[PDB]
């Protein structure tokens, strides 16, 4: 069970951060989203475009999938998203995140039905 | 078991203009720190000096608890911290805040061996 101590630095503390810094996005987010859960995800990309922008991808340009499936989708236009890398010191339970702004087309393998994005698979 | 759908939303999207503003750090970090699940935590404190210097506060000004509880400690200076607080549009699932950093002194239960800061009472 966490200790009481353990649980007030969970809720309280934040020694190592300013809460006015715009880089420290990845490293929240991939908290949050838990995808820093028994190890820390090397990469994930978050778009900020709406989700029926996202979602209309499946309906866009046929590409190849970088795992050679043949169920990927490039958007027409670039897209706002954010690339969150795990930076050189970063050593699980400490995952640390180099986070990057940037405007890419994005590739997505859609599945199901209706057909929408099931996997992140490049931003190019 | 998680839709993979839902899987692409969690890991992936992030819709909104300015994902990495400072205004969503409460948004980010309660949600990081687990006080949006079940419920939003309506107010939570961040604490954004070393924890040697809260760590203190059990050793400084002796202060009642809000709740009556008498091992409550104040903080002999202001101390930089973001207090986070619902929105009236916040909703679970959809916990919402305001970010407002602040400098106040801080109320801390002090408790355990060695004693130290257990809950976090009031900011002042
Ligand atoms: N730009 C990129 C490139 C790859 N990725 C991917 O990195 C991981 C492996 O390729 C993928 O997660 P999963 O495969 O664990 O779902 C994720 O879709 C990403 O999120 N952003
Ligand atoms: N300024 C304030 C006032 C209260 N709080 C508190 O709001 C809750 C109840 O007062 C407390 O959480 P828990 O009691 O759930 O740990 C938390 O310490 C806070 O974090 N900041």
């Amino acid at each position: 069970k966490e200790s009481a101590a353990a649980k007030f630095e969970r809720q309280h503390m934040d020694s190592g951060n300013s809460p006015s810094s715009s880089s420290n996005y990845c490293n929240l987010m991939m908290c949050c989203r838990k995808m820093t859960q028994g190890k820390c995800k090397p990469v994930n990309t978050f778009v900020h475009e709406s989700l029926a922008d996202v979602k209309a991808v499946c309906s866009q340009k046929k590409v190849t999938c970088k795992n050679g499936q043949t169920n990927c989708y490039q958007s027409k236009s670039t897209m706002r998203i954010t690339d969150c890398r795990e930076t050189g010191s970063s050593k699980y339970p400490n995952c640390a995140y180099k986070t990057t702004q940037v405007e890419k087309h994005i590739i997505v393998a859609c599945g199901g039905k209706p057909s929408v994005p099931v996997h992140f698979d490049a931003s190019v």
